[PDB]
This record gives structure tokens, C-alpha cells and sequence, in this order.
């Protein structure tokens, strides 16, 4: 069960709006990269660029550009072995969570990494996602986990103590 | 070409419990149900799993693991036996069940018709890259939401998503 | 939710040696025969010959009648919505198994009528085959539920009392 | 055994060039018409995408992405949607287009029914690996053309190819 | 061509708790450990899952669904994560959960490797028509053992079953 | 972002024939030999499978049930093992092989990097609408061959075909 070289290839799902978000997927970098089994990381906003746009971020893109960046994801995926979700329980991430569901469909583990900054609101979450996810680290009490966690077999953790919405 | 029986069974995907949501899914079957090219429709919401081991079955609540497979696998069945998704979809409040699903039907290399609908037009137009291309046909759930009773679900031609920002 | 037209497509797989075997299959084909929410049912055992075959059941096949009859086994996986499996926990059939994985991969629903001719042993199951399936109808006690089950939507029913082997 | 109603979705792949093409796919059409075990028939050359925005569009011309990607996903979603693929294969000037379906649609575990065509009945028999081994079921166009007319698509018999050189 | 570091992923997939089969999977490991195509091997009964709300977890009990869903999982993911099978296929025993999982596999279109042993030679040689087709290489536990420490798991070339009677 | 060892697997497609389509496999592989991020290479062509029950094999001519499955099957393996393909891709003369490969390669979501070859550079540029919208990337092997040799293949960074009129 020992690796003889890591062969964990994580595509590392994230937004990257809001400051918070950026500074959670700048972390998961630095601690991911401090794992001995994982052998790549991918990162989607690490871009595309298009000779032919005269292009701004939530602005109209062109379809080549639309295109040629979503396959760059799909092709994350594909050559990923599993998947680590810093999810955004405040502000939910449909696009983080459409990639949770693609890869699922392909049978690939899937570890979500929720964080929140409201811990006053009862711990909820949305069935698909609940039942979707195959491991869960809590962002705000387990993030440094990742550092650890064996990407090699990725160890099943069900998600528990959620209300299910 | 001309189908001899409805061949399109749909695989209805929607948010819930808000108001104004169960009112497009309610209103989203009846247009359907007008569609001479459906020969299914699924809705999730509608039936459910009853685990006889569940004492006060909080729908919120904690829930037993057995409820939480049943209901997630008759929802994987829903996507399994249809030939493409519909989905109501709220640009105000994003659902990421909804968003799940998208993608896992997309992986699995099926149509996804997607119908947004929004409570502020006024708002900036703006929709996550990953949705604007997964999906394979738009209609507008604001303007075009009539048009799911004539749309042919036996070849569901494509109309990619444009006109939107994207981030 | 109510179907304009039948659409379950059936796929029934089952073990065909014994005389019992024999006879669980064709009632329920005759059981599903009944069934309104079923548009097409297939069994494996109704096959190909190869004009070169100068052949016995359990004798040494052709290459060619063992591709053709395997691959008309996963064509009627590929056209089925799910699979029903006369499974025989007596004798346990390991290709009815490797078909019901085949499905599960393909995420389709699979529905296990199990059966017995030994009550006394404490009712026991391999992992696989009770986490797989997505619905369980005991062929002892509710064989006839296969001609009222609706195969438009196959409603989830978790395996549940088994010794998980 | 016997279907209650017709459940063969068949995705007609096929070159849609020279006068000889076309007739074919007229003919192949006519024949799956005649099949009771026919529920829909989808040939991607039949519809069409249009593109407000690409003006004086030419076949083989330069396409705008949007169309492109309309168009492309026709195709893809015919194939999800079909229980199984019919190739109407020019065995003179091979087809990319229709070799690139097979194989999509063999990787998605569905059955091909490949009809080879060819003007030289008497010049060698010889066919790629790829193509001998991925089909599950091989009509020969220029004899057998007329079984698509009874041929079982409820189930899709196998029939292995044989006869042909392989390279 | 030769690979620049190990690639091979092996699922080593085989029945339990039995006296023979537990000298098997022992043995397996170790040819496995000496082959320099190897990078990873995950055998399913090495490490479990704990569900600390499991009372006195019987090895053959009831178990909770909570302990299930996440030890299949476990298989699954090592499936997922495995370029292929390797499966100590007992032929006197069959073993439902390894044939699951060698359909699973193929239905990925994962090369799946067969491993056969018997203990009764002079009994017939037979096989299911499903495995045996199934499977892309056979190698004979009772007598090439000791090529799972040779065989090139980087490229796994095939090697179909043959001098099987089939059923 | 940067690979700790290389994760490149490659499925080098390509027909081979003609003099010039064995030089350019073999330059292929020599450029590629040289690109720190390629773990393996698999080239359909290199090895093969014997059949001892076939006499007097030839190239072209009736081969065995048993080679075929066999030589197929280990087509099929390098494409599961694969991380993304590569296709010399003869535009001169179509090769339905690369193309079934190609399709099978985009239903399983596996990245296409296609290299184009034509001996006239100065004919019309045209391509077959499912080679130019299924393939991620390409680079042009009569005036990019050579960049197949700093290519990052952990990651395969899309380019979507443009240029070509499409057909
Ligand atoms: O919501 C964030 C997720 O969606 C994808 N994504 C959304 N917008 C993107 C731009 Se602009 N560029 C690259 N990838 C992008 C990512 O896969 C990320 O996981
Ligand atoms: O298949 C995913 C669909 O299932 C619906 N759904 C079914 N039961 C649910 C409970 Se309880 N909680 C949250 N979502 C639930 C989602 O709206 C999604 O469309
Ligand atoms: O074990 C029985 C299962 O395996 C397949 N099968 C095994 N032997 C077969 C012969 Se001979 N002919 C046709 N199908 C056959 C069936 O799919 C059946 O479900
Ligand atoms: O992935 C399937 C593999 O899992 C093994 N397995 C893991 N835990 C199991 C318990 Se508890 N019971 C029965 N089988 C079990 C199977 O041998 C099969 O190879
Ligand atoms: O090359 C033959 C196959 O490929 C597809 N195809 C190639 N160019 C196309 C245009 Se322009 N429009 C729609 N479909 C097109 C067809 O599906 C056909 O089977
Ligand atoms: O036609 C080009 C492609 O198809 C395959 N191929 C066709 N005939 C073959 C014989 Se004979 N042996 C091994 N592979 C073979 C190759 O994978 C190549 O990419």
C-alpha cells in the first residue's frame, strides 16, 4: 500500500472572488505542497489567452476563450486522480460545485474542504453535495489536514452532523 | 427525424421549498406535460424514501444515512434514465444541488437545457464559465419559459449560452 | 412523474444451469410481462451461431461466438435503463455479479431479487454487492413485486438485515 | 424478447458528400422508416445550428466558434440520446468524422451497426483494426443494404466482422 | 516505450478471511513489491474505516450504513485511482465481490488482470463467459505465479483466455 | 503548477504506413524522450501479440479472432492508461484508426493533442468538424513538430484548432 513515488494528482476547485477565497486557496497550496503523496496540483486560475479579444473578468468573453478555458478544466479533471474543494458555504460556488458532480460521474474521490464565517447558522448542506462528497475536512478546524491526508488511497470520510437541506 | 413515440424523458432539476421556486417547477410540469415529444418526467421532489427507522425525520434535520443514499440514488436513477436535464435555475439564489447535477449529466455526456430566472433584470447578467459551457441550450425562464411545450426533447438542439459575463 | 409510455427497459440477469434457475427466470419474465411501466425486457439466454463451430454449452467456444455473445450481453446493458438479477445466494453466479458492477459503473439502477433455499444460514452479503445495488425485492417473500415495481423511475430500497460478508 | 413498443433511437452517422453519399443516407432513411423497431432516427445533416452573427456561412468555409460548438453538440447529444449507431462507411474515402462517432459511441458501451459501401466490389477487402474490432455488428451495404429495414433494434444483434484483411 | 518512473497503479482485488486466500494476497504483495513497473498497490483489507458509532462491529454482522458507504467507497477510489486489476481469482470459491468489481473495472475500460487458482486440477476446467472475455490477460495463479513480479505493468499487454470450457 | 515527478502518459496515435509516416513516429518519440514532463510513451506499434494457433501471419491479411481481440485490447489499455493522446494526424491521407481513437479518447474526457501533417502546405485547409471541435489542442507538425519536446504534459494547456474551414 506503500507508494514507491506519489501518484496523488489533485485538481484543487476553488472561487476566487473575495479575498478570503484567494487567501484559503493560496494556504491550501503552501499545505498541499507539503504532502509526500501528492505528485501535482492543479489550480484553474493559475489562463488562456486569446489573440482576438480587443477582456475583463465577469465581462463578455469570446467564445474561443470560453472554450479552450473550461477544457483547460475538464482536462484538470480528467488527469486528476482526485479532487479538494476549498467550498464556500456562505457564498455557494456553482461552478466548484458543477466539478464536484463531474467528477463524481467519472467515479473519482472527492474531499470538501467547507469553510464559513457563521458559525451561528445551523451546519447545513445540500443533499447532492452531502451525499456526493466521499471525504470532508473541515476548512475551519481542519484545513492543515491536507498537509497529511494520504492522497495515495484518499480514505473515505462521510459527511456527518449536517442538516441535510 | 419525425419520432414514431416520445422518446424524451426529463430529468427535472429545481431548488425548492421557496415560494417563488415551487412555483416554477409546478408551472415547469405543466408545460411539459404539453410537450407531445416527452415520454417522462422526473421530478425529485415528488415521491420520497421512507426510512421506517426514522423517528421524527427532520427535513433539515441531521438524517439517517439510510434516507441520505436512498434519496441520492433515486436522484442519480432520475439522471441515469433521462435523456436530458431541464433545470429550473435561480441566478439569485445558486443552487449547488443543481449545479452538481449539471455536471455530473454533463460528464456523462447528456443534453442539459438550462432556464434561468431572476427577480432583479436589473442586475449585472453574469453566469461561472463552468455553467455558460456546460450547458448545451438556453432558454430564458423570464422570457422563453412557454417555450418548453413546444421544444423537440427527441433531438434537444443545442443554443449555447451567450450574451452573459463570465467569471 | 407519470409516463406517457412504458420506458423501463429491463435487462434480467440471471444464472441458467440448475432447474430451479431454470424456472425463477421464466416466471419472471412472465411477472414483469405484466408490469405496465416496462417497454422492453431482455434476457441473455434467449444467441449466435458461428458457421464454423463444427459446440457445446461448458465446451471449448470459438473466439468469435465469444465475442459475439459477450458483447450481445453488454448491448443489452448499454440499451437497458436497469437490470433485474435472479441472484443465487446459494450458488453464487460470478457473472451476474460482474454485470451488476458493469452497471453500477455505468450508473445505471440495479435491482437485486435475491433467493434461497437455505433459511437456516444467517442471511449474509458481500459489500459490493449490498453497497451496489440500488434496490432489493427478496425473491422468496416478494418475487411478485417485480410486476407492480415502477421501472420509470426504479424507487431506491437499500439493502438492509444482511451480514455484510 | 418482444418490445411493447419501439425502442431503437438510432444515431445515422455518415459523409454527406458526392451524389453516391447522399443516396445512400436518402435510401438508409427510407429503410429505418420501415422498421418496426425503430422509435427515432436522428441524422446530424438534417437540422442546423444558425449563427445571427456569421454572415455569408459556406460549407468548408471559415465557421464562427458559436456555431462550431452548436453544431458539434448536435452530434454529441444524438449520440447520447441513440440506443445505437448505424454508419453508412465509404469504404473508398474514409470519414474521419464518422470513424471519430464510432469510436465515441463505442467508448460509451453502445452498439454499431457498421454498412460498408464500395465501388469496387472486386478490389482487396481490407479494414483498419480499429474500426474491424470496435463494431458489434457489420451489414454489408452493397448486398445487405435492405435488412435495415427488419433488422432488431431492440436489441442489436451482434454479427463479428469477418472476411476482411486487417491492418 | 520504457517508462522515465513506475506508472503501474494496481487494485489487487481477492476473497478473504479464507486460510489460502489470505496466503495468496500475502503472496501477491510481495511478487507485486518486486516489480519495478510498479508505483502503487492498494489492497481493499488492508486498512479500514472506523464508524466510532459502531457498538461491537461484527466482521460479518449487520454493520452500520455509515461503515458500508464509506468502505465502499474505499474500493471504489482504489478502482478509480488503479490503472488496473490484478485479481487472485479463487475458481473452487467463486467470489461475487471480485467478479463486481472486474465488471466495474472493464466498464471503465480499465485493463483488468486474472489470476486464477484451484485446488481441485483434476475437476473441469470451466469459466463464465463474462470473465472470461472480460478479462484482457490471464495469468495462471497455480503455475506463473511468479509473473505478477515480471509482468510489465506500464503498458499491460494482453493475453485472453483460452483452454477454458465456457459457460 | 509544478509537477513533483513527471505525470505525462501518452497515447501516441498515428497510421503507419508510407515512409514518411514511420519517420515521423520516429521523430515524434525522439522529441518527446526529451520532455521532462512525460512519465511514459505508448506507441500501439512497438511491441504486438503473437498467436500461436496463426500460420504464416501477413500484414493486411485475415488475421485471427484471437489476435485481434488481443491487439485491440491493447490498444484500448494504453488509451485507459493514458493521461492525453497525441495523433500524427495524416491529412493527406485520412487514417479512420486515429480518428475512432480520437472519439474514444473525448467520451472518456481525455485531453487530444493533435498534430497535423500535410506534404502540401499550400492545398486548402480544411477539416472534418468532429477532428476540429474534439481535439483540445493542436500544434502543427509541419512548422511546430518540434514542440512536442517542452509540451507540458501534466497539465496540457488547450488550443482550440482555428484557421481550418470546416466541413
Ligand atoms: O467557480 C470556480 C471554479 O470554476 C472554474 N472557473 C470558473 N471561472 C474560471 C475562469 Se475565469 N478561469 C478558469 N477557471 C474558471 C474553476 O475550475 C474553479 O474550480
Ligand atoms: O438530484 C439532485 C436534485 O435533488 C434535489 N433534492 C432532492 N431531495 C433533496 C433534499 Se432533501 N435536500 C436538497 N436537495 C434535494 C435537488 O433540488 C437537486 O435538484
Ligand atoms: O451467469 C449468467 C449471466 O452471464 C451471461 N452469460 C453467461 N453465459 C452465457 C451464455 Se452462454 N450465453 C449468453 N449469456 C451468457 C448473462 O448475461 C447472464 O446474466
Ligand atoms: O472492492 C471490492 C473488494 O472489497 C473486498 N472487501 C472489502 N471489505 C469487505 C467486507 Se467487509 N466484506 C466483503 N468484501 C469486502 C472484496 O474482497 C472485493 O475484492
Ligand atoms: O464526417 C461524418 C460525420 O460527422 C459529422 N459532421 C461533420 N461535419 C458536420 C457539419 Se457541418 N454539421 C453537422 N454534423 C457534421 C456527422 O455527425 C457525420 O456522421
Ligand atoms: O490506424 C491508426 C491507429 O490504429 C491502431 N491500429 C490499427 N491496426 C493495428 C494493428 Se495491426 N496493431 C496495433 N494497432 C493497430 C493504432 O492504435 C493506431 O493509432
Amino acid at each position: 500500500m506503500k507508494a514507491v513515488v506519489p501518484t496523488g494528482k489533485i485538481y484543487l476547485g476553488s472561487p476566487f472572488y473575495s479575498d478570503a477565497q484567494r487567501e484559503r486557496a493560496a494556504k491550501a497550496k503552501e499545505l498541499l505542497a507539503k504532502n509526500p503523496s501528492i505528485a501535482h496540483v492543479f489550480f484553474p486560475f493559475d489562463g488562456f489567452t486569446d489573440p482576438d479579444e480587443k477582456p475583463e473578468i465577469g465581462g463578455i468573453r469570446s467564445m474561443v476563450w470560453r472554450d479552450a478555458t473550461y477544457q483547460n478544466d475538464l482536462t484538470g479533471i480528467s488527469n486528476a486522480t482526485c479532487g479538494v474543494f476549498l467550498y464556500d458555504m456562505d457564498q455557494l460556488d456553482d461552478g466548484s460545485a458543477f466539478e464536484i458532480g463531474f467528477m463524481r460521474a467519472m467515479h473519482k474521490p472527492v474531499i470538501l474542504v467547507p469553510f464559513t464565517e457563521h458559525p451561528e447558522k445551523e451546519k447545513k448542506m445540500n443533499l447532492m453535495i452531502a451525499q456526493g462528497v466521499t471525504t470532508i475536512i473541515d476548512g475551519n478546524t481542519e484545513f492543515e489536514k491536507l498537509a497529511d491526508y494520504n492522497f495515495n488511497e484518499c480514505p473515505s470520510n462521510p459527511v456527518r452532523g449536517y442538516g441535510i437541506y
